[PDB]
DNA sequence: AATTTT
């Protein structure tokens, strides 16, 4: 497996180290490019062969810090008073249970059942979170649930897929169960063929039922035991205060980091059988520090 | 971030320039263009090289002009400006509307960044908007009846109008983003990404918009979540076909004007965000 | 403010010296830039760069005679009884001086919200004969797609009349008719300059029926019958022409106007405080002496 | 009107020849060049530039030898009792002269508004083959696609001819098969590209059944008919040909127009003067001597 | 015709070798030049302007070997009895010399109207295997696209045989397929094109059920079966065929009618004076002796 | 058949290079590229030519290593023991002998077993059955999946692929013709996209649904016409013993065990079923499994 | 872009 010659002119190898430099700064998006440096982007956008190589440079550098470290890395790099902890205590639900859940969905270790479901009433903290989540990682996309021919576009390449309001037919009910799982697979794509994605974290929102396939306008469940197989439900109960805001990146990245000096015994227990519906908290609140 | 090393060829600099001098002197269409330097646009248009650089520093203007400063800086007798004598026959305040636009406009009134008319048909409701999307940098127009592909060509406009449409269920849950003021990804129906990161939006329309419709029965429940933040406007009476189209110029004194008035009558409707004036 | 120091290369050189020479010498289509200067164009047609030139020239030129220079000029450039387009309108039995007047004041956008002009009638009445006769007179026009559904009104921008002809509604582009019919600017897409920022041209629309009537995928509806007709101008033809007419040439339209253009003012004035949506019919006592 | 004095390279001037020899030598479509020269066409299909240079070349030589002069002069140039379009007509019970003379007024655009030829019939009649055989002597014809609802109208300028084989009217395309058939100047939209302008093309129209009447999904509207039927000529083909009957060549077209040209122009001139839907038939008593 | 004097480049030259080459050597597809000279494909496809010679070598090359000539020669280049292609013939009850001689007339575009082959019967019984077995024949063989609805007769354009495997006409496509079937030249569509002329290509369609009978809908029409039926001869495929019989080579259909073509013609002739939509059957008393 | 004497340049014999450096490393994809040898592929990635270059040496690895050699030979290729293997106890389970299916699976991956292209999977849910296609799927060199919604071009995928999978499949009945004539596997052309048809040679087929499929579904409602002529060209396996949630995503490796000891044993009891197949696969023998594994 | 797409 030793690599080729290539050796390469002067060109090749500035573009490797723009592609090194934008891969070492967190520069994944168009616009955070035109923020920290706008020379370069002027300079790089005054021809054809120069605006051809943001987009390369752009897909090889996220591909380059998704492969070479896991998601958990870019997650790590007051503990009682945050806002996630907060809501999840008004929920009825551990923090750190679900803490620790969610850094195992990322990585692609909780199994078959790889999903984050939320079942609950409108305007009761259900995207908020999904989207305070999907913006830290690199880049993420979103699923289309509409157009009944093209509904997965844009999710190749992402580190994450995110679904809100979702509504899901026979049509869709198995050829998603292995992107719900996270199992390799081929994607079609407008104007080309295939992408092979091969497995996301994927979270989804939804006020009504899903595991109900819509066949039309009958709503036949069809597809009963064949959805639930595929994602795990967090329920949400009780409603929350107008002026919460955005919950911004900060916040998002203590509580992740939160769960770094803890231990899991609890949850190797609890991986041996994976539950359809997350175990509501009972009697183990109260953490030392909360 | 560090900057990069990048030196370019003159090419690069004479872009530079040329963008620079598109910024300074407000140039952000090709009919101002056009009407400013002639030669450079002739000059320029002799080949696809000379358009593609005409467009992409066409681009790279409106966003260097958008994201430097806010937007009310491009902007900033009494009763004889048309506007006011408009709003008195519609039996509403001026000063109210004025000072409510100013914080609408910028990005920072909380989330309350929503303009919608609906009414009595040809009732100068189309003059306004327009009228007001001709003093923004750049504007961009989509419909909503297709409310299935209604977010089309909305991306790195800074105000965006949709001079029709109709209210449908399956695009209920995405305006509520779009309406809100938050960043997502949407279809264009010929291209694949968006990355919108929310803009202000002015819709105007005819028939009944108002309802959340769900095929036929409109579900109420869902009107409460939008109208927590989407303060609505109406207009009145027909207006004599004399007046015609409002210019922009006087736009800028009227706001101008309203900008030295007192801030206080519109924090204290702030506390009931009622969702007719 | 101060002009950019852009300096260009001889090639830009000689295509500004080929852009002034079309414009000098009145040159709008590419049919007539054959016809006059054929070697050139040959030349030119070589290779893709030269027709990308020819293209761009082509609607420089357009634009740099088209700014300020109201359209009825162009329309007035060069007995009146026996006139073809007179005899037509009286075979209508429409005045010939009124319909002159507002063609005039129309075409130069100085009309109101009236923007359009509706020919409506049987078949084989002289809609579409008198729409291109009025057509081929102003510098360059455009026509609507009939059947694109992705730019439905390419052509537009960049011309100065819109001969929409057979006619019909679509619910799909319903409202960007209802935009475009107005005369107030619209964007719309232009086959890769995506939004265009048209404007506003003056509209002429033909039909057999009536297009009032919006058809609804499958039946048709009434809800924007009312907004169209607030904004458009019908004029009903009913009698059967002559088989043998011809076409109408570009000289008959230059004299009528010319002949409509130098003479009273004012029935117009008078009939302008209130647009109708149909011309009143012919009337004994209002038609000039040399009519009679 | 003094021609630009610009002046091109030496690979303009190679191809200004090669369009002088193009257009002198008669060579107007692929095969031609492909049977004439084919080192020529090798040599320029080893590139896209070459490639591109013979497509121009190959419209500009067909614009050149076609403007200002009517096609029928292409048309024209033994016993006429044995030709082969004089028995196929002679057995479906029509004139052969006037059909002829029908033939060579229709294809110079000198009809009226008369510019569509509709062949009626059962199947195995000839209509088809005759339709080929007069479509293949002018300098180049085109035809309209069938199932391509998006271009529907496409191969239509350039063409001096019109070919609508196995053709039905859809309520979708019907606008511009009215603007098509009727024979004036309108403007069609081409890939890569936006309008033309095609200045009306005489149009011949193949069928079994009914096309006056509109299909539109699972209904047949018929609106429409009266406004096309005033377009058309109608031909009713209904005696089956022998199976060796063969396919008809240019000669034995050129041939029979070059008679007919000839002959009285009288009894077309008188049945002219009044143009009806259906061709008349045969009359026992006019029966040319030539003929009988 | 003066062909024309100018020259080209090395490039220019050492493409039309490759040209000659390439037709001299019989390779006609992408697949014999791979598997032939695999080094000269490898270097050619290193670039754009590699791809470009590429195809248009290959398409200049067909055209060069197959233009002027029968496509029988091609067909044409041991036990009789043995062959397999004959064994299936005596097994489906019908006169394998009868058969080759209808193949070698109407693969040269030499059977009247009857430019179409059609196979029937129940599932299994050889029918496409012996199609594909005559399709690899011919220098190059084009496949009717089954689902595209717009484009449904790309590759056809320059093919020598068109297959119809397991088709089915729908309502929409039914216009161009009597046209593609008719077996006259006619102009098709073809994408990021306008248009190329098709002189017409004989058909061979394999399918199970009745194709006579048009689906529309969810329904089935037979407005369109005399149309239909006046352009096929029809062939029935009954008994079963050997589970493990293979893949039919090109061997066995070269010998099958070498064969048949090396004897005499006088019992086909009598049959071609009054074609039938039913192909004559097996009288074991008019069998060639050898097979006796 | 003397080649042409065509003289390349330098960049061209720097392509050949590249060509035989894919072809000798089996990295007949994109991933793997990237995965190997990142560093040439961002050189590469800097400019329209070198991305035109990248396609293309690809295409050509691929129809250099997949032209001659079966595919068996991918598969084979190359010890713990026999009931160490995870496909073989999940085929046990499933009432099925390990050796029959192996050697099936291995003569119809080279299109030697006559009509039948098509390896069916029939079973409730949970049985396992789309793991085993994907496990065999990862082993070829290059696979496609047909489409799922995509009405007009439901095979644009197959083109040049080894194999070929339909997950979740279900026959409607505007799709049945260019299905039958897929799954026929003779030598025949399809559309792509953009461009014009490409030739397909025929490629296996491996379909796994939950529901009957020779039963077309035509708008709403359900049709047996097109029954026999899909039963004719298809091979039927039956999972009806449910699993645990045990199995972790059997990866690539496992089969080269399975497969190169189904190989090594000697053959005379499938010739006995090859020589008449049946729509459906024979079940269980319990005096005739090897001892091997008993 | 036109095709594809609805
Ligand atoms: N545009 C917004 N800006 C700030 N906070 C918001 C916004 N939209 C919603 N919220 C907050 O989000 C919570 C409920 O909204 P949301 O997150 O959409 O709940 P939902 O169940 O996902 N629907 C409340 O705390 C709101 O204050
Ligand atoms: N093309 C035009 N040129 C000049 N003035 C115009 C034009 N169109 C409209 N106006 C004037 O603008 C005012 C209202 O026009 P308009 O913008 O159409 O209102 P509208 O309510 O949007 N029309 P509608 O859609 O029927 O409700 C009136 O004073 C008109 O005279
Ligand atoms: N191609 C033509 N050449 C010469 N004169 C023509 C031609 N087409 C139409 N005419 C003349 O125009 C008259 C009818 O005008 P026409 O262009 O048909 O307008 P129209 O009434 O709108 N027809 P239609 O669009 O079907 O309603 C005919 O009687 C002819 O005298
Ligand atoms: N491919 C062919 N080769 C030779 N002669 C042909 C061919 N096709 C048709 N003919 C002759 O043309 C006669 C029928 O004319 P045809 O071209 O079918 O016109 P038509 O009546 O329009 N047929 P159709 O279009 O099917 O209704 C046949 O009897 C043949 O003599
Ligand atoms: N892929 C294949 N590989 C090997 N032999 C094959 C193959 N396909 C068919 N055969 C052989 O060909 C025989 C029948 O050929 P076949 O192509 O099925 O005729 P057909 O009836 O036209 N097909 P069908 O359309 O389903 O009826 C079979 O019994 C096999 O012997
Ligand atoms: N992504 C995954 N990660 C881990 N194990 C998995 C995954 N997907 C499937 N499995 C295991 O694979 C076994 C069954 O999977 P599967 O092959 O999908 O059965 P199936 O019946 O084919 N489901 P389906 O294809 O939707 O009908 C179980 O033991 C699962 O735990
Ligand atoms: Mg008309
Ligand atoms: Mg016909
Ligand atoms: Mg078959
Ligand atoms: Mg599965």
């Amino acid at each position: 497996v030793v690599p080729f010659n290539g050796k390469g002119t002067k060109a090749s190898i500035k573009f490797q180290t723009m592609v090194n430099w934008l891969c070492e700064n967190r520069v994944f998006t168009e616009d955070k490019w035109k923020l920290v440096d706008f020379n370069q982007y002027t300079l790089l956008s005054s021809s054809h062969s120069g605006s051809f190589q943001i987009q390369s440079a752009l897909k090889l550098a996220i591909y380059k810090a998704t492969n070479l470290v896991p998601t958990s890395t870019f997650l790590l790099h007051c503990i009682k008073d945050n806002k996630i902890v907060k809501l999840l205590l008004c929920q009825n639900y551990d923090p750190l249970l679900v803490g620790q859940h969610v850094l195992k969905w990322i990585d692609k270790k909780c199994g078959k059942k790889n999903t984050l479901w939320f079942y609950g009433p409108p305007s009761t903290g259900k995207t908020n979170l999904a989207m305070a989540i999907a913006k830290s990682v690199p880049v993420y996309g979103m699923v289309n649930w509409n157009n009944e021919n093209f509904p997965f576009n844009d999710v190749a390449g992402k580190s994450l897929v995110v679904w809100d309001e979702g509504i899901i037919k026979s049509t869709i009910v198995e050829a998603a169960k292995a992107i719900l799982g996270g199992q390799p697979t081929r994607v079609d794509q407008k104007m080309r063929g295939s992408v092979a994605v091969p497995g996301v974290p994927v979270v989804i929102t939804s006020n009504g039922d899903i595991t109900f396939v819509v066949s039309g306008n009958t709503t036949t469940t069809v597809h009963a035991k064949a959805l639930k197989e595929r994602m795990v439900k967090l329920n949400f109960t009780v409603r929350c205060s107008p002026d919460m805001g955005l919950l911004t990146e900060a916040d998002v990245q203590q509580w992740l980091t939160w769960c770094n000096a803890q231990s899991w015994d609890h949850y190797e227990n609890w991986a041996i059988n994976y539950t359809f519906d997350f175990p509501g908290i009972n009697a183990d609140a109260l953490h030392p520090d909360l």
